[PDB]
């Protein structure tokens, strides 16, 4: 008899099987491919451990052997393979028994399962993991969310394999009701997805100047002393710099510039726009990523046209690290991110207000700190601004000193990629805007636009003086 | 006894039934307010056709009169309304009859409601009409979409209605099956989305350099006497800036700025998203709208911080219409529509793979010449460029010279505009983004990114040199 059961073994599954069993609980396996159990079991067999590790080729030997009330966790492919999945454990469990979706799912179809799950006596529990394959195995954030009461139920089995935080807190905070996890797990992504991008498109702005890869991760190098932007996608941005072939090329010249994405980018960027949070710079990060997926498009675009006025190339002389090209970066990039993380987290709240989770939110910023994709120091301020003032308008306002500091300087950086380049930048001018717009009272294209709908819809506009809507009679024009 | 039945009474319900009966048509009306329909017939029986105005307060008597097989046109509130009126329509309805949706609905519903009805023996028809109150009354582009054999029923009350072009032709074509009709709609409006922001964008760009509202219009006049620009959205734009009050303050003082939006414009972004076609414009005048709409976050963000950096302001002291900075603004507005009519016809064109709908593409931009309200100058050499090349990669390959001759002046003014103001230009610098990624072969943001998701996620990357997909071995990071 074992105490959990883990379904799907992939990068996720096979390392959070390690993890758990290395805990000292017995840990179930089960993979829909029978061949890739026995491998499992064949190669960590000379570890410390593993003598609870026991794999199994048939579904009704995977449910027999757990302890009742029955925990399995399933982290297979999110979509047709997680309702596969839940379907065909249907068999084999009984009343009581729960039931852990921990892919990356929509939250959405998360609520859908609870119901249609819980007419049978079952029980359900979405939550989100992240961390990659190495949180995996070291240890991962997790965002819990759904029924309190399954919660508790798991609650030790999950804070022993979670990441532990520099205090000592397991970083593991219940959420909120539905699909409250797999939202904030959504979102979770949603902020990685920009940021990743964010470091891409700065990449590119320090090789528009004839860095080569070695001075661009040296320029960013210098950036994770200052410990401001000190984060794990800081780190990965500069090993995939550092990368080197076997040939002495550098690894990122032969990679070919497609961005696959799965899921969670694309489904925040739609309920954001949905519900009417205004998130450009997420929104636009998915945008990005689809723009690299068209690359036949882009090699017909320019076969059809090779006369591409590409700008005047400005070389940058010092490609130090202290080149002011890299500094006025610095805070272009800070601010993006800063930028960013409030689209993020304006999204959340409203999506409390909408769905009712009862979101708990200075602890889910804490929950990010270790073992998650965006851990990094920025979450300290982050979690303390919203714990002081829960009710602040606008994440940027807690970090009023960074922006008086370097918006100016962010400014011309840009305005200097883009006259002098011909380097796309869609997130970053994304989340300048977003500055300007949500830091000016009065925005004239609002006023105007307003007017245009009325002159053909007879839409009306608001008025400023007093409350109510007005619509001024236009002369003909067709 | 009448041939046809219009339902809705509302804006665009109202010049619709104008227009038919002056064809000589016999138009029945109804409206859900009987107050409403009781009142219509009141103004409108001075006219020369008020004999083929019949006004109905019962839908059973509304439909009674209609020649058979019934053809009832719905111009009711999207969503719940259309809901509301085609069950409504259900009881009082015979086998054969034609139901004809007009509001500006979801083409993913369009296909599900024509299934509904055909269960019953009706047949159903989705259509979309563009053009505002003056464009529905002298006639305005229609765009139908579903069943073939549904079309040729209402083939001539459509097209006698119709706006016609400057050649002749009446503005509609058969779309395709499904909701294509409407699918033309919704991203007919998504286009008519991001001009409209793009002329509200140039009026902030205008006023941060000292033009005033009335020198504003004296810049845009002269566009419209260049003719690359002549369109009816420009139309409006200048009547909208020209509109004063009578105690000679300008209306847009007052205005408070604030974009209402009604489904076209979110659905379009979100299903551009779904597909996987990049279209920033696109989704970037729906996120401008809906910064708009947080007017008090904005509020309390330049309370919480009111010493904003601006910018150094640079007024142009030559406000006429020949200054360099109005000269280069035409340039850089006038890229942008390139930009953003051609991610609506990418999208039109994916869309068109994924659901079949049979699109006929050169002939669905024809129908945009007159009676819409991207009605212009700029549809005609479109519907050129698609004639000569049905297969063409994207729009902007079609405009070689005019990219050549101001995609430099158009990269400099924004700078200027960022440098030196801190007026947000969302739409504008999106569709620079846009210009510049679609131009080049390898994108470093995409390299770069592809290995970022390998070092957490060992997601793998795709390769130049060779096929397939390849995961390198990264150090230990957490
Ligand atoms: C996150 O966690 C979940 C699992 O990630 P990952 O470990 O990469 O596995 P994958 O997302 O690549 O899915 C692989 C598992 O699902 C099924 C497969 O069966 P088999 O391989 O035997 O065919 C295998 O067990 C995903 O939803 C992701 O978004
Ligand atoms: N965005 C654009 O560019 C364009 C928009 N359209 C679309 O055409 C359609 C009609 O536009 P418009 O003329 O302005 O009218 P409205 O969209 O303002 O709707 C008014 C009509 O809908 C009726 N109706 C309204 N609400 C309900 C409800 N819950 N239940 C049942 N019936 C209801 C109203 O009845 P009553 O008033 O008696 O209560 C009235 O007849 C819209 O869908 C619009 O999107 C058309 C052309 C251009």
């Amino acid at each position: 008899s074992n105490d959990l059961g883990i379904i799907g073994l992939g990068v996720m599954g096979a390392n959070l099987a390690l993890n758990i069993a290395e805990k000292g609980f017995k840990v179930a396996v089960f993979n829909r491919t029978s061949a890739k159990t026995a491998s499992f079991l064949k190669e960590h067999e000379s570890e410390k451990f593993a003598a609870n590790l026991n794999g199994y080729e048939t579904m009704k030997a995977f449910a027999a052997s757990l302890k009742k009330p029955r925990r399995a966790f399933i982290l297979v492919q999110a979509g047709a393979a997680t309702d596969s999945t839940i379907e065909q454990l249907k068999e084999v469990l009984e009343n009581g028994d729960i039931i852990i979706d921990t892919g990356n799912a929509n939250f959405k179809d998360q609520d859908k399962r609870a119901a249609q799950l819980e007419s049978q006596g079952l029980r359900f529990l979405g939550m989100g993991i992240s961390g990659g394959e190495e949180g995996a195995r070291k240890g991962p954030a997790f965002f819990p969310g759904g029924t309190p009461s399954v919660w508790e139920e798991v609650r030790p089995i999950v804070e022993a394999a979670a990441a532990k935080a520099e205090d000592g807190r397991p970083c593991v905070t219940f959420n909120g009701k539905g699909g409250a996890g797999s939202c904030v797990k959504m979102y979770h992504n949603a902020g990685e997805y920009a940021v990743l991008q964010i470091w891409g498109e700065a990449y590119t702005a320090l090789l528009a100047f004839g860095f080569d890869n070695d001075q661009i991760a040296d320029v960013f190098e210098s950036w994770k002393a200052d410990g401001f932007l000190k984060s794990y996608m800081l780190d990965i941005s500069i090993a995939a710099c550092r990368a080197r072939e076997a040939a002495g090329n550098y690894l990122s010249e032969k990679v070919k510039d497609r961005i696959g994405s799965k899921g969670t980018g694309l489904w925040s960027a739609q309920e954001a726009l949905e519900v009417g949070v205004p998130a450009p710079s997420l929104s636009m990060a998915v945008i990005s990523r689809q723009m690299t997926m068209c690359k036949e498009e882009r090699i017909a675009n320019c076969k059809a046209f090779p006369n591409f006025p590409r700008g005047p190339s400005a070389e940058a002389r010092d490609k130090s690290p202290n080149s002011p090209d890299a500094k006025q970066l610095y805070h272009a990039v800070s601010l993006c991110i800063i930028a960013s993380y409030a689209q993020m987290f304006q999204c959340l709240r409203e999506l409390d207000k909408v769905y009712g989770f009862g979101l708990n939110l200075p602890a889910t910023i804490a929950t990010f700190r270790a073992g998650c994709i965006l851990q990094g120091y920025l979450l300290g301020p982050m979690t303390k601004a919203f714990e002081e003032n829960p009710s602040l308008p606008n994440l940027m306002d807690a970090f009023t000193k960074e922006i008086v500091a370097g918006l100016d300087d962010c400014r011309q950086i840009l305005a200097k990629l883009t006259v002098n380049t011909a380097v796309s930048l869609p997130v970053m001018m994304a989340s300048l805007s977003y500055i300007n717009a949500m830091y000016t009272e009065t925005l004239p294209y609002g006023q105007l636009v307003s007017l245009q709908r009325d002159v053909f819809g007879r839409h009306g506009y608001e008025r400023t003086d007093k409350d109510g809507r007005e619509s001024f009679e236009w002369p003909a024009l067709q």
